[PDB]
């Protein structure tokens, strides 16, 4: 996250870190057994780390739970990142408490200008790189489909939304992928891609979670 602030410890209790030797992507806890993330974060083996603030220190709220099943969207396009969503079933159910909680799936698609919270352990620098130990947070609005498409001519599918600031300076970046965009307590976005990060007229692009409630419920019922 560039241009954000350090979250209060455990104030984003649905945020997970996906770990394969180190942190490599975020995800969102949506059920005690299920995490949603980006299909471009796919690996064969993933340890889900819940209840984190400092990913470099055992602070005493962590739950480390290996993935039992990792299911990418059947229409995920690894080139364009269309349908950039996957579901991780945990090998044991996460215990839900104040520090580890589910986030709601969306009732409807978010209106343009809805304020959201974006979080992750991704790059905090627009010039160079720095990877935080502590979970970072960014308040940002949903952008109009028109503004999104004018920033990325011909690249925005019906499964993508833009969230952020056209002026630059405030965005998700490398290592935030798969993590949450939450607006009024509902998961509306998954960190997916952008042309670099925090550039002028290149807002973050996010998987449009309000297209996937059927697929998510289908996948949970089947597995
Ligand atoms: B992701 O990339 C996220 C870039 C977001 C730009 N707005 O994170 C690790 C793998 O790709
Ligand atoms: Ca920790």
């Amino acid at each position: 996250i560039v241009g954000g602030y350090t979250c209060a410890a455990n104030s984003i209790p649905y945020q997970v870190s996906l770990n394969s030797g180190s942190h490599f992507c975020g995800g969102s806890l949506i059920n005690s057994q299920w995490v949603v993330s980006a299909a471009h974060c796919y690996k064969s083996r993933i340890q889900v780390r819940l209840g984190e603030h400092n990913i470099d220190v055992l602070e005493g709220n962590e739950q480390f739970i290996n993935a039992a099943k990792i299911i990418t969207h059947p229409n995920f396009n690894g080139n364009t990142l269309d349908n950039d969503i996957m579901l991780i079933k945990l090998s044991s159910p996460a215990t839900l408490n104040s520090r580890v909680a589910t986030v709601s799936l969306p009732r409807s698609c978010a209106a343009a200008g809805t304020e959201c919270l974006i979080s992750g352990w991704g790059n905090t620098k627009s010039s160079g790189s720095s990877y935080p130990s502590l979970l970072q947070c960014l308040k940002a609005p949903v952008l109009s489909d028109s503004s999104c498409k004018s920033s990325y001519p011909g690249q925005i599918t019906g499964n993508m939304i833009c969230v952020g600031f056209l002026e630059g300076g405030k965005d998700s970046c490398q290592g935030d992928s798969g993590g949450p965009v939450v607006c009024n307590g509902q998961l509306q976005g998954i960190v997916s891609w952008g042309y670099g990060c925090a550039q002028k007229n290149k807002p973050g692009v996010y998987t449009k979670v309000c297209n996937y409630v059927n697929w998510i419920q289908q996948t949970i019922a089947a597995n």
